[PDB]
Parts: C-alpha cells; sequence; structure tokens
C-alpha cells in the first residue's frame, strides 16, 4: 500500500538520519572523555571540527549534485555504511593526524545522507504534505542533537569513548544494511504510479538563485544571532550567562517548533491553493516568519534592557527560533520541491552552499563589525539585511519558481 | 555681504553650468546640420558619443578627486576654458579622428564642471539651504537641456554648425574668464566666517557606500525607464509613439519639479531638524520619493492597458519623475553633504561612479532580460530592485551620515 509505503520508508529514513547527525558530532558528543583520555589542543580540535566542516560542505554539495545521477538507496546506504567504518576505524585510533584524516572521511560521508532524504521525500510525498515531512525529518535531526549529548555523557560515565562511538559506528553499519533494504527512491520501484531537464535550465532558471540568496540571508542571520546572541546579552544588554543560556534554549525550542509549524501550515496552504506555475504558496508564511525575524529581532534589540524580565527574553528567543528555523526548512523545501524531478538535488546543492556562505559571513565579517563598532551595530546591521530580504523576498514571490525548462 | 555673495556667486556658477550642459551636448545638438555637411556612420555617431561617455565618466571620478585638493574657482573656470578651446578647435575640424579625439577632450573637461559647483555650495550655502540651491544648479543642467535644441536648430537654420559650435566655444573662454573672477571657493576669502579627515576615512565609512548603493539603483531604475518606457508602451501596453513622447515628456517635467520639490522640501526637513549626528532629515523625503517610484513602477505596469487613458499616463509619467529625479539630486546633496569638508567632491566622485555602473546596468542587462523574457519582467525586475533598495535604505536611514573620523 502507497501510505504504507510512506509510513515505512519515512521511518527507516527516519532512524537513518537520527543515526546520521548522532555520527556527525560524535566525537564532539563524547569530547570530555576523549580529552581525559588522551590529551589535546584547542587549536587541534578546532583543525578536527573545522576539517569535518569543510569536507561536510564539499560533500553537501558533491552528494547534492550526484544524488539526482545515481539512485538514492544505494547512495544513502553506502553513505551511513562510510560513516560506519569511518567511526569503527576511529574508535580504534590513537594518533591526532589518523583522528583529522578519518574525521575528515565522516565531513565527506555525511553529504551523502540527506540529499538522498530529499529525493526520497521528492518521489514518495505529494507537495501537499511535503513540507510537514520534512519539517519531520528536520525533526529527526533536532532529535538526535538533543538525544546525542545526554546518552553520550551517559555511555561515555558507563563505557569509555573508545566503547561508545565503536557501538556507534558499528550501529550505523547495522541500519545502513538494515536500511537499504527498506528505502525505495521512487514509488515505481513497487509498482506504483509516480508523481527532460537539464543542468543549464536550473542554473539559468532566476528562481534558483532568489532563493539561494533568501537562504544566504536567513541562515547568515541564523548563525550569526545563534553564535553571538550570548554574548549580546552579555555585553550590550546586561543580561547573566543563565539568561543568555535559556534565550539560546528558548531559541532552539522555538525552531524546532517553528520548523514544524512552517511545514504544517506550509502544506496547509499548498493544498488550499496551487493552480498557477508562477508563485509559490509557501511564500505566503515564509514572508510571514522572515517578517517575525523583522519584529523579533527588532524587539530584542530595542525593547531588551537590564531591566527587562527573562519572560520577555524567552518569549523573543521562542518567536525568532520559530521564525527563523522556520524559512530555513521552508527554503529547503522549495529548493528540492520548486526543483525539477532529475535537478532536484542539484538545486538543493546550490541553495545550501549559501549556507556555508552564510556561515563565513556569520562568523568573521559579523564579528568584525561586532568588534569595532558594537554589538547592536552588528546585530542592526543583521536586522536590515533580513529585513531588507524580508522585502526582496515578498516582491520577487511572484517570479516563476518552478524551475528548468520553459515550455 | 554675505548673502549678496551667495546671489552673485551663485548666478555666475549657474550661467557657467548652463554653458557646461549646453557645451556637453552641442555636437548632438547641431548634429543635423553636421551630418548635412559631412556624412557619417551610425557607428561613427555613437563611437564620438561613446567616446564623451567613458571620458567623461572617467573625468567625473577624477575631477571629484581633485577637487578637493585644489581650488574650485581655478578647476572650475580652467575646466571651461578646457571646453571652450575644444570646441574652438572642434568648429574648425574636418576629419573624423579630430572630431573623436576632440570630443574625448571635451569628455575630458566636462568632468571639471560640477565638483567645483559642489565644493562652493558646500562652503558657502547652509545645510538649511543647501538642498534648494544645489536642486536650482540641477535646475540649471536642465534648463540648458531645454534651450539647447530650440536656440540650436535656430543658429543651425541661421548660421552653419562651424559658426555655432565656435562662437558656443568663444562664449565658454568669455564666461571662463568672467567666471573667474566670480566664483570665491569659500567664505574665508572675501574675510567671512566659514561654516582634518583623510581618504580612507571617507572610504572606510560605511555611509559612503549605500548612499552610492541606493544611487546606483535609483540611477539604474531611473535610466532603464528613461530608455526603455517609450519602448514599454508600444510593445507590451498597446500605446502609439506619441503616447510614448509625451510620457517621456511627462516624466522630464515631472523630473525637474520633483528634483526642484526635493531640495526645497528636504531643507524643510533640515531646518526644523538635525541635532544628532546619526541619520539625515533628507532620509525622510528620499525614502518617501523612493517608495514613490515604487507606487509609480507598480500602478504604471499593472494599471496602464490599452484602454486606460493619457491622462493616467501622464500622470504616472509626471508622479514617477517626481520620485526619480527627485532622489538623484538628493543623492548629490548628500554626497556633498554628510561628507568631510575636504573630503566633500571625493565621496561626490564616488557615489556619481556608481551612476555609470548602473547606466551600463540599465543599458546591457535590462535590454537582456528585455530580450529574453518580455518587457514587463524587465520593468518588474527594475521595481523590485527600487522598492528592495528603499527598504533597504528605510532600515540603513539611522546610519552615522556624517563621514570621516569618528570622534
Amino acid at each position: 500500500g502507497y501510505g504504507y509505503y510512506r509510513t515505512v520508508i519515512f521511518s527507516a529514513m527516519f532512524g537513518g538520519y537520527s543515526l546520521y547527525y548522532f555520527n556527525r558530532k560524535t566525537f564532539s558528543f563524547v569530547m570530555p572523555s576523549l580529552v581525559e583520555e588522551i590529551p589535546l589542543d584547542k587549536d587541534d580540535l578546532g583543525f578536527i571540527t573545522s576539517s569535518q566542516s569543510a569536507a561536510y560542505a564539499i560533500s553537501k554539495f558533491v552528494s547534492g549534485v550526484l544524488s539526482d545521477q545515481m539512485s538514492a538507496r544505494w547512495l544513502f546506504s553506502s553513505g551511513l555504511l562510510l560513516v560506519g567504518l569511518v567511526n569503527i576505524f576511529f574508535a580504534w585510533s590513537s594518533t591526532v593526524p589518523v583522528f583529522a584524516a578519518l574525521w575528515f572521511l565522516n565531513g565527506l560521508a555525511q553529504g551523502l545522507g540527506w540529499p538522498p532524504c530529499g529525493k526520497v521525500l521528492r518521489k514518495w510525498f505529494e507537495p501537499s504534505q511535503f513540507g510537514t515531512w520534512w519539517a519531520i525529518l528536520s525533526t529527526s535531526m533536532n532529535l538526535a542533537g538533543g538525544l546525542g549529548p545526554i546518552l553520550a555523557t551517559i555511555l561515555a560515565q558507563s563505557y569509555s569513548w573508545r566503547s561508545t562511538l565503536a557501538l556507534s559506528g558499528a550501529l550505523c553499519v547495522v541500519v545502513s544494511f538494515l536500511c537499504l533494504l527498506l528505502i525505495h527512491n521512487e514509488p515505481a520501484d513497487v509498482g506504483l504510479r509516480n508523481l527532460e531537464s537539464t543542468l543549464q535550465e536550473l542554473l539559468l532558471s532566476p528562481y534558483l538563485w532568489v532563493l539561494s540568496t533568501g537562504y544566504l540571508v536567513v541562515f547568515g542571520v541564523k548563525t550569526c544571532c545563534t553564535d553571538w546572541g550570548q554574548f549580546f546579552l552579555i555585553q550590550e544588554k546586561g543580561q547573566s550567562a543563565l539568561v543568555g543560556s535559556s534565550y539560546m534554549s528558548a531559541l532552539e525550542v522555538g525552531g524546532l517548533v517553528g520548523s514544524i509549524a512552517a511545514g504544517y501550515l506550509s502544506d496547509r496552504a499548498m493544498a488550499k491553493a496551487g493552480l498557477s506555475n508562477y508563485g509559490n504558496p509557501r511564500h505566503g508564511l515564509l514572508l510571514f516568519m522572515m517578517a517575525g525575524m523583522t519584529v523579533s529581532m527588532y524587539l530584542f534589540r530595542v525593547t531588551v534592557t537590564s531591566d527587562s524580565p527573562k519572560l520577555w527574553i524567552l518569549v523573543l528567543g521562542a518567536v525568532f527560533g520559530f521564525s527563523s528555523y522556520g524559512p530555513i526548512a521552508l527554503f529547503g523545501v522549495i529548493a528540492n520541491e520548486s526543483a525539477p524531478p532529475n535537478l532536484c538535488g542539484t538545486s538543493h546543492a546550490i541553495v545550501g552552499l549559501m549556507a556555508n556562505v552564510g556561515g563565513f559571513l556569520a562568523g568573521l565579517p559579523f564579528s568584525t563589525i561586532a568588534k569595532h563598532y558594537s554589538w547592536s551595530t552588528a546585530f542592526w546591521v543583521a536586522e536590515v539585511i533580513c529585513a531588507a530580504s524580508t522585502a526582496a523576498f515578498f516582491l520577487l514571490r511572484n517570479i516563476r519558481t518552478k524551475m528548468g525548462r520553459v515550455s
């Protein structure tokens, strides 16, 4: 049955990508037991994590381009098998360049997880339900990030880092063998009905780059607020460290509920409409949430003092988390959905490369502006870029969203 | 008397820059008598005019940078003496490379006219009256453009192109000798009271480049509408050639009244305010007029048919001309006004180089988008860029407008 296959393939892909995001950050999760066992440096740890970041940028791009050509089930379970072999070799490693090289290989293999998920969600799930199941699979990412450090500290208190990370890699190998048999990349695999364009017809479509610059701005504003809202509450808003950490936790909880709400309400907006090729019924709430980022960063910049209570801090953290992790889910939804069927993952990779560009823009120039001028000037520049792109995307909401050839 | 010097120096500079803009386009003005006398090609004529355009781009930049170092009266009357010597040599010329080289030298010498006007208006006129006298000197430019072809056709019907252009150059020589003695570049020349920063302190100020990108967008949208609104009414709006030409004349008359209204009402807004260094009281109506460009191009794009009358065409032409030539005057006003006193012309030149960039963007990529997609898609991309920069400049209205050092 078609719904039985939707349930089974998405549950296997749910557990699979939870294992993916758990083993994208396992060295981050079991970091205290490893630095108790063997000594490292701060710059050495940063080199390992930056090697993963560079390899995972390259691998998101290469895996998005390759997921259109080769199948999704083999690319998915081969990525999880490579992650498992990497963690098996990593737990039995002792010297620092072997740590850095194997974690570079894990950065290469973590990219092979999500564009197969994008191809499966593209060919299986209807556009009237694509956003909410996309949001539940990003909730699998968030569930891995939640249950990661807790049970990681449990298994690092019970067993060592070698045993925990080796059993995690062996679990990736087992879930790879048991998720190769439980992903079908199209409904035409089991005999069900499915639901021509080239790459230059995707790249010359303006909606890919409007979507990419909107995702660039939204991810850069998300990343600068996520990385420096703690210091913005410490230094220019007079709040303590507990209020800044609880503001980050409010932004994360609001981000989970905002990703799920963006998916579900954008699928409600897609079911009620969808007769024309120009425009997108997901823009009608993507713009609500980008205006929510505007109103949220304004009411967090000018209406936060040292005397305004923690309730307003938590409310504004939840509303900016809502209004920010919603659009990142929606730019992923549209980069997979408004693309041609054989140019879906390429479109999502070209959009997701702007995550790397915006992460660099929120790391070095945002901290540069916050060091030279002030923190409020830097976060206000972020609010200006986000609100100007909110207005620009409200203008550009009615370009030809369905990409590829024009006929 | 201080007001007597304001009147006399501005009247001499008024007649001077009228002679400047009349002799910037005299070969364009007396073009029919010259093509009756000697034969040319369309690409030859285009090479002459493009040589002037390139030399005048280079000369606006070099003259703006040089007007801060050397005096304004000598640079001004030396520019007018060079224009006069060029036209004296040009009227007595016969061969095509001499035409192109002398008109290149006129392109080099027309740049030497306006940054001395900017320095004189900067040091003489108060910021509570700077915009309206700036607008009257741009009205001198428009008066030269109005009385140019009319009396040019009169003097080309009476005398030849040689006699007319030679008497025009001799009038530039006479007005140069009689305007060197009637421009004082500071009130400290005659003993009146006047009204430290470096170049890297100007270039690293963000308001110069926010102002430059706003002027880039406004001049590109002005230039694409001015160059292609005729064809947009011919081809996609069903209007005849007379309605398109009268729409352009309505945009020009509206542009003159909008430049003067921007200057006068921005000086009224400057007199009523002006206590802080952040923000600019001219932004409060520069944003009204950029929103006027937005509303004007929207109500000209979607509420113009083949059945909507010529009254709505003329009203929308006047309102977009208002709302477009207002801001170009105001970006000049602010590029001269919000700059340091010894970095005024450099700031105006760095802003005015974006006129060259936006003129190229409205020439080749705008016609490229209008050839590939449609005319309404191209003008809608122009409306999107103008409205997105309207919103971005409404955000950025409160950056530190006073440029230079921070103390």
